[PDB]
């Protein structure tokens, strides 16, 4: 399946911050009736990337959780069909295995798994336990790092049969050359006929992209190829691609330019 959103716009409604909190004033955000999202448009076609990029608490999360049917759309069209898998920015991790974390309610059928543990780059992590993927973790599976949580986390939503993937911040840590293999493995071989949609602030990601939604402030700030933003947007190019390693920096680093980025370019 594809996607496609014509000019959606999406209210703050009863619970959707506490929502937010969990996949991460709301009573005044729903008694003065505000837009979440306002006017966006995508058109995504099966198989392809798209790049979502933007301030921090642009909407970004909430984009997604519109497609996952937990927000409503008060104006316009949405259409995709199909099973979606969501990988949350929180990694969540349930009492049992590493492998029983990837497959987690679902059938065991070799190829696929151990192709997913290839391409998420387990299996430099699981190579150093005694039991490999047989380790035994508790919940929050807290003595891990982040990205190794992270990486058990994306391996368990790719590993998912879905039409459409929804992935949140993956990239988000410090081992940042691990990150970069995953991105090229996973998200660019592995799944590059799996229509997909990547939240990210790297730029690399919106270079790859098929298509790319910048947000700002509930706000499409952009929306189309890289080269049409190299050439729509390009004070917010050059001052992107002006760093020489940018996508290295921190996470929050990253976001925080972005975000500085946005606000003075709007
Ligand atoms: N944990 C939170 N607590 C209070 N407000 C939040 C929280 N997370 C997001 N918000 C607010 O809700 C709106 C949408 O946030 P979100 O969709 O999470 O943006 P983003 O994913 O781009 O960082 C923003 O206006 C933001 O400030």
């Amino acid at each position: 399946t594809g996607i496609i959103m014509e000019n959606v716009t999406a209210f703050w409604e009863e619970g959707f911050g506490e929502l937010l909190e969990k996949v991460q004033s709301f009573s005044h955000l729903c008694l003065v009736g505000n837009p979440v999202l306002k006017n966006i448009n995508l058109n995504i076609e099966k198989g392809e990337m798209l790049a979502i990029t933007g301030s921090t608490g642009s909407g970004k999360t909430s984009l997604l959780m519109l497609i996952l049917g937990e927000l409503e759309a008060s104006e316009g069209i949405i259409k995709h069909s199909g099973r979606v898998s969501f990988c949350s920015q929180f990694s969540w991790i349930m009492p049992g295995t590493i492998k029983e974390n990837i497959i987690f309610g679902v059938s065991y059928d070799e190829y696929r798994y151990k192709s997913v543990v290839k391409a998420c780059q387990l299996q430099q992590d699981i190579t150093k336990f005694a039991e490999q993927d047989n380790t035994v973790l508790g919940e929050g599976g807290v003595t891990l790092s982040g990205g190794q949580r992270a990486r058990i986390s994306l391996a368990r939503a790719v590993y998912k049969d879905a039409d459409l993937y929804l992935l949140d911040s993956p990239f988000g840590y410090l081992d940042v050359f691990t990150e970069e293999q995953v991105f090229e493995s996973c998200v660019c071989k592995l799944m590059a006929n799996k229509t997909r949609i990547l939240v990210t602030s790297k730029m690399e990601h919106l270079r790859k992209a098929d298509k790319i939604l910048i947000l700002h402030q509930g706000s499409s700030y952009f929306y189309g190829t890289f080269s049409e933003l190299q050439s729509l947007r390009p004070d917010f190019s050059s001052k992107l691609m002006g760093y020489d390693t940018f996508d290295q920096f921190t996470e929050e680093r990253r976001s925080s330019i972005l975000t500085e980025t946005l606000r003075r370019f709007s």
